[PDB]
């Protein structure tokens, strides 16, 4: 089954990367906050 392949590969990135968000998020809130 590919279904699993593809939640399982990309998900991988968004493990890692989440540090590179989350150091964001008050940089990438900022703009949601302010604009809502």
């Amino acid at each position: 089954g590919g279904l699993k392949k593809l939640g399982k590969k990309l998900e991988g990135a968004g493990k890692r990367v989440f540090k590179a968000s989350e150091k964001a998020l008050p940089v990438v809130v900022g703009i949601k906050a302010i604009g809502k």
